[PDB]
């Protein structure tokens, strides 16, 4: 918006002093992790006579 | 027997498992000893004299 962009301009004067400051900041991102698996058993007589 | 020989064969199936266990055993004997004798006596008036 031009208003509120022209109503927060850092504007300055003669005597300075101080008028303006400003900050800084850091956030943090995260992973994870996870196991899987599987199995299947059998017979030899399942095998055999097949 | 024909019907308890057959009611105790060690039959087996396809999935196996904890069975038809059999055991040994063991017997000790024993034999002995021992001693005999026997003497005579006489005298020496018995031969001279007969």
């Amino acid at each position: 918006d031009v208003g509120n962009i022209t109503a927060k301009m850092p504007t300055l004067t003669e005597i300075g002093g101080r008028v303006n400051r400003v900050g800084f900041k850091r956030v943090e991102i995260k992973g994870k992790l996870e196991k899987y698996g599987f199995f299947r058993e059998y017979t030899q007589e399942q095998l055999d006579f097949d």
